[PDB]
């Protein structure tokens, strides 16, 4: 009756009902899934998936303006995905580059970030030819420097500020002084420094600006404000370099944040109208300062992968637990737990979860999803409605799992990775093999 | 200044140089890190082993200690455990699985969790594991049909919420706990399970457990939940008479024995504060016309943890504005949130200090902080650094072999650092670091 409803905002894009109540994705299942290939199980609509990265990039105006977020979620597969949609691909570590590479992506489209990139890194990017970097101290910029002369390169680059600005949901704080590892701060003058720096470079091209301001961002007024502070440092450009020299400053990337729905409740604008708001604001304030319009570019991770994808558990105890003189809890435990979704415990983060293996006509309960880990934290979600038959044996799923949460996975007590299944029109594919305790004792030695 | 390493915090074995690089067992952290790389995980195996003896001796006998595996495990560690004597308590199907691949003797294991699976709990008796802590009325009967399907009697503990949480100094008590573990006293939940208990052929109660807290400084929380549990004795002799109730020989108070994350952590000896322990388990007792039951205490932490520290390559320094006259210096490392995330989780805080040298610089205030594209990407909110601290320094945190390697994840496709041993002279990889190849390996 009211746990029936699946919101279109939150729940997978090819997601349907059985004759039978059963749910579907891609017209598989969800039970089958199970039985075919275990739970915990992630389910990534592959199609959805797609269909945001075309989404998305509609909206910008090109795939070359949006740069999936790995971040998010990475494998061979998904960078595969992301090449063949046509967006960029932004990596984070050392290790992300090297699977990105190991799936041939094309390394022009590649981005490279991080707060302490080392000297192997760096190196090992020009070596593939990434093509660009974002810079975000002032050691980094010498240690690059150095490496694409000692290779024969002028490599293109772009410098990560700070602004000022953390926006999330329908809010956003503006600070004189922001307190954070990332970026070179505009106010402190900082910000300047680094875009001397690298004009005055023999081996770097300065090409861009970078920004990044928060998560589930669902207004552009914080965007707004951002894009003002970054193009007023374009200004103090203007100021010392003419007009002429910063064009070549080509391209402001506002980052990520891009908004989805966990619950129905969010209100995320669509992707088009987002873009065309902060596409006129990057042009409004471009021109007020005497500048040609440069090229907005975004990074979602979590408005790519994430909605397409969900946990699916299966239940294994149901207790009641009481919490007042006359209230009740009902605890319903499953297959996994922290170890595949921490971003409850870690963030605060606030799910849905729905029976999916049958319809229940039971009236609906107050309810925690809670999973199999020896801490009283280990919690899924925190507080739901669940119908009062709910009973082992059961599936439920858990609706956006497909961002951050298999990136964050870990073994604690000894769970092994979930496995990770896509499909498409009818077919369903492993994709991510599931752990077993030979991967768990495959690091000791004799 | 920075100098000193409060002796309370770092682990036991650790030393200074002639040229002032610190040192545990013998060995120099610049050649540890020279030799297996960082970020590092550095066990100094008789911290280790010392505190497996001072806990044994506090509680009469290592077999009223169960090293609690959630905090680290491996078959080199299960083999130190059965070496001193103590016990094991694993919690999922996985832990099992590594503690038997270490041919650790099944009596001598105790098995957790809020949500077995049939198939761990069948694994479980296959084996002989010997206690199980059961934690739901449904557990009970899986555990009754499996248990008689082998044609054993499985000795078992019911696990008890009895409104009490502590840490460090504190403690709250409530009406009504509010959360995923144990059967509720007050409610008599508690009460029905021991019925169902008594009442299979299958299973034999032998005791009960509670655990509250974590990194718990002073008795009162144990003696309050101490008093609640022994008076859900006090009910079954009410019912069944004192004499099948003696039956219940074991109080198991679980863990959260507390160790110094910081110099002004401030945990009492252990051997206090079980004595103290041990008279109010009596007292409360005979208070209610029983036999003293024996002590049983579950402690991760206070075991592994100390002796363990994580060896990191400085990177990046960078000065942060953060007000119109002050500056926060952000030291960035090889590591972060992949191998330690406590300080993001459960805002932990952790004493860092620099290593591979000794610095006249004056201190600073810093953010030690990791490498991967998250802000909240944070191993020390709150330190203070030497100001002339540089990239190629070699710092270490303190505390970190609790907890830390058990929650790495590979974020941003970090891989586990190695985890190296060390004992009189001697350093030894254990655990060994991950590479690409691991992190491509579960690709088809």
């Amino acid at each position: 009756n009211e746990l029936l409803h699946l919101a279109p905002n939150v729940w997978p894009r090819n997601t349907t009902r059985d004759e039978v109540g059963v749910v579907c994705i891609a017209g598989i299942p969800l039970t089958q899934l199970a039985q075919e290939y275990g739970t915990p199980l992630f389910v990534i609509d592959e199609d959805d998936f797609r269909s945001r990265c075309r989404e998305t990039a509609a909206a910008f105006g090109s795939g070359a303006n949006v740069h999936y977020a790995a971040k998010a979620f990475l494998c061979s597969e998904v960078a595969r995905w992301i090449s063949e949609e046509g967006l960029c691909l932004d990596v984070c570590t050392g290790g992300e580059l090297a699977v990105a590479l190991h799936a041939s992506f094309p390394p022009e489209r590649i981005t490279l970030h991080g707060n302490n990139k080392s000297v192997s890194e760096l190196t090992a990017a020009v070596k593939a030819g990434v093509g660009h970097i974002v810079v975000d101290s002032m050691t980094e910029i010498e240690r690059l420097d150095a490496i694409a002369g000692e290779a024969g390169i002028v490599q293109d680059v772009l410098v990560r500020l700070t602004v000022g600005v953390e926006a999330h949901t329908h809010e956003f704080i503006s600070t004189a002084h922001e307190d954070q590892k990332f970026g070179l701060s505009v106010a402190s003058g900082a910000a300047m420094a680094a875009v001397r720096r690298v004009f005055a470079t023999d081996h770097l091209r300065l090409v861009g600006l970078h920004s990044h301001i928060g998560s589930q961002i669902f207004d552009v007024d914080g965007f707004e404000l951002a894009a003002h502070r970054v193009i007023g440092l374009l200004r103090d450009v203007v100021g010392e370099f003419g007009p002429e020299k910063t064009a070549q400053i080509a391209t402001v990337d506002l980052g990520g944040g891009l908004g989805i729905s966990y619950l129905p409740s969010d209100d995320p604008p669509p992707i088009a109208e987002l873009a065309a708001k902060l596409g006129t604001i990057v042009s409004d304030e471009s021109t007020a300062v005497g500048l040609p319009t440069p090229k907005l570019v975004v990074e979602p991770g979590r408005a790519i992968a994430g909605p397409g994808t969900i946990t699916l558990y299966e239940v294994g105890t149901v207790k009641d637990v009481d919490v007042s003189a006359t209230a009740h809890r009902r605890y319903v435990s499953v297959d996994g737990g922290m170890s595949d979704n921490i971003r409850t415990a870690l963030y605060g983060a606030q799910y849905d979860v729905r029976l999916v293996s049958r319809v229940s006509d039971a009236p609906p309960v107050p309810a925690r999803l809670v999973g199999k880990h020896c801490e009283s934290g280990d919690i899924i979600v925190r507080d739901t409605w669940v119908p009062d038959d709910i009973r082992p044996g059961d599936l439920v799923a858990v609706a956006a799992t497909g961002a951050y949460c298999y990136s964050l996975s870990s073994r604690y007590n000894m769970v092994g990775r979930p496995a990770v299944v896509a499909v498409h029109a009818g077919n369903a594919r492993l994709v991510l093999r599931r752990e077993t305790v030979d991967d768990l004792l495959s690091l000791e030695v004799r």
